[PDB]
């Protein structure tokens, strides 16, 4: 509601362009308009003339000499047209966020492609923390994250997680720390937002349930906060009924929701996508308009494209293909750990995603396990410490992907684990 | 040289880490090493599987089944190993800068494949500006570059400039306000860097001179000082010998570069690099991790196939190829202002890029003849006050771009322009 309290100086500062309000002009003028205003390069020039690109489950994707040319050249910042409203009117028929016919000066519903959705994260972070900022989250939490949050001098405040995703009461009793109004009331430092990973986080594959995502809503409206909702997993819960996002339940314009195209359609494309409130979005784009300028207006074209064929139905026929894959390897994955895991670790099973994590029963700290003994058999694994603020404490815990690994590859990896483990007692 | 100098507390914060020390052992492992620790989803569930991209003047670029997947994957973030080896061999062929085998804590070459050209100058900016600092450039100046520096709360101090770039006599005087010894000491506050686009300034066409350079280097290592080289239109020089640039002439270590192909190869891709002291090269490579992870590894593996085909020969001959194009435009739109605008206005020809810079006559502000009278006559030439720190100051230039109108477009455009300066008069 006051947007203002979540906007740093620097971010606050930011402005337009200007340039462009002109070759903005342009575009509704009459068709004998004659621009020398605009900063285009002569895409005449640029070498790459066509393209044909292969899909499987769908019409092969061409780009002609006019749509190459548009592919290579300079396109807007918060992405092109037809990707932005696809991906809007997707999450209307997903999330039907509460917040989409707002008006704009209260956190109606935007968005803006990104390079990646961890450029939307990134953004958002600087847009928040000044240093000495208090931000919830749990752990064991995304090292990318941490490594993110770490050179901005917030303090990163833990919140009990279990199974089930963050632990309400734990997040209640944090905030008895203060009382609301602390919070209309700056400088006590009540919390700015609470980030977490609500389906498969990594590294612990556990997911938030609805019940709980109301209860954490309600203590965000109670203590003020925005909720962070970072979910590149989203796609790839394994129960085919969805639990309902924080950003379907949005009543407030609190919450700021990253999307990814990275584990469904392409990772090394960096396209995802970034929505919320319009004046928070409003400061993400105008940082990106100084650094990215924007995403590749190629790739854009690929996906939109992709999707536009496919439609929402494609799309989601993709998505319940791709779950399906993944929920065989994690089938695969928990056969190995069972056949040789023994009362020897324990785990939970991944609701989402595509990790497993593994707690080593009778051993502190798993790095010497790994980084010595499980290396010298070949045999690969991440240990835990990289997934909490202070990684330099033991830890017991081991996360392993089943993204890719054949069933005869997990065999073997678990029996060593097992055997490395054994002789570790 | 002493780089922690020019290094934010947020940027020195910066943790390479805590998960890819696996990747590293697996490359230089047996085939027969099997891991689950890496976090890269399954490339066979993206729905691309081939693309086939015509070339001009080239041979077509063809991506099988397992090179599309690596093209969909994540990949390094300084960039493909294949494209940062062709692209430091490049700068070694154009610039031999001395420092390519100075230890890396001094100030070894490196090199960082970026989002564009842009997105390295921002990390730049932001790796080395605390609120208040002191920086120097010459205006005008790009607005991209002015609204990026802006939110940092430096202090531009505008060096002056004309025909031939900055001019070293103001930069002297302007540094005579420290004794050299000052540097050595943060506390008052010598400037960090100079900023400056050393080949045809956007938006004045202008370029650096060689000796220039020297004097500017010297002024550099006088008050140590960095120089910040942002270099987009180095391939767009219409005088066929280059001018050095700093990077060439660099033997302390204190130059960062920023290139483009977003002019001659495409714009749309956002590929660009940057070149400096391994120290400072590398916090923002680690910012880089933090955001958009790495450039996309499509748009690179296409840019990189086309280099590798045509060799240092078939780039360079593609350069010569569109500065042949550029310097025939630069031709028309001087011919079109000398036909029109003799005794309205005043302009240097440019020296490279694709800008025009045009100061009229008789009107101290040109906002309310481009933004309403040619705005309505259906001519659009952008004003001059985008360019400059205090944007709300009246100016009297114009830019026009050369890139893309036709002989009779430009024609009908400065008849109109001309014929509106008359009557505001
Ligand atoms: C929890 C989490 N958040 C964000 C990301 C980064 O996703 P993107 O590729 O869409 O930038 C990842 C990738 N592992 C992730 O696991
Ligand atoms: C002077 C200058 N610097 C940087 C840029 C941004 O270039 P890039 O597309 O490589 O990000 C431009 C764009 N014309 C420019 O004119
Ligand atoms: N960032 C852009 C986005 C879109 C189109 C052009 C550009 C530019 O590079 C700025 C141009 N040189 C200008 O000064 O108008
Ligand atoms: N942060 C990265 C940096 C480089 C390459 C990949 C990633 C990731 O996508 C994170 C990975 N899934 C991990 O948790 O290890």
């Amino acid at each position: 509601m006051n947007y203002a309290r979540f906007i740093t100086a620097a971010s606050a500062a930011r402005n337009p362009s200007p340039i462009r309000t002109m070759t903005d002009i342009l575009s509704r003028g009459p068709k004998s308009m004659i621009s020398l205003a605009g900063g285009l390069p002569n895409p005449n020039m640029f070498p790459f003339k066509t393209a044909v690109i292969t899909v499987e489950n769908g019409k092969t994707i061409q780009f002609g000499e006019e749509m190459m040319k548009r592919a290579l050249q300079y396109s807007p910042s918060a992405g092109i047209p037809e990707l932005l409203s696809w991906l809007k009117q997707l999450q209307i028929k997903l999330h039907n966020p509460p917040t989409i016919h707002y008006p704009p000066s209260q956190g109606q519903m935007d968005l803006c492609v990104t390079s990646g959705s961890q450029q939307g994260l990134c953004k958002v972070f600087e847009m928040i923390i000044n240093p000495g900022d208090n931000v919830l989250l749990d752990e064991p939490a995304y090292s990318g994250t941490l490594q993110s949050l770490h050179p901005l001098g917030c303090n990163i405040i833990n919140v009990a997680s279990d199974e089930s995703g963050i632990v309400p009461d734990s997040l209640r009793d944090i905030l008895s720390r203060w009382k609301p109004e602390d919070a209309k009331n700056p400088q006590k430092n009540t919390p700015k937002f609470l980030y977490t990973v609500p389906n498969g986080n990594n590294p612990t594959g556990n997911s938030l349930t609805s019940e709980r995502k109301k209860e954490i809503y309600e203590l965000a409206r109670k203590y003020d906060f925005l909720i962070i909702e970072d979910d590149p997993y989203y796609f790839l819960q394994f129960n085919k009924f969805r639990v309902p996002t924080f950003l379907s339940m949005d009543v407030d314009g609190r919450v700021i929701r990253a999307d990814s195209f990275s584990k469904i359609i392409s990772s090394g494309l960096r396209i995802g996508f970034l929505t919320g409130p319009k004046p928070l979005i409003e400061r993400v784009i105008l940082h990106i308009q100084v650094s990215t300028l924007h995403p590749s207006t190629f790739n854009q074209l690929m996906i939109s494209q992709l999707l536009h064929e496919w439609g929402e139905e494609g799309f989601m026929a993709h998505v319940d293909r791709v779950i399906d894959f993944y929920s065989n390897q994690k089938d695969a994955i928990l056969a190995a750990a069972d056949k040789w895991l023994t009362g020897l670790a324990e785990w939970h099973v991944p609701a989402a995603g595509m990790f497993l994590w593994i707690k080593v029963k009778g051993i502190n700290d798993v790095k010497e396990l790994i980084e010595e003994k499980a290396v010298k058999m070949g045999v690969l694994m991440l240990p835990g410490n990289a997934f909490y603020v202070d990684s330099s404490a033991p830890s017991p815990y081991l996360r392993a992907s089943f993204s890719s690994a054949s069933p005869e590859q997990m065999d073997v990896a678990f029996q060593v684990l097992a055997q490395l483990i054994k002789e570790s007692l």
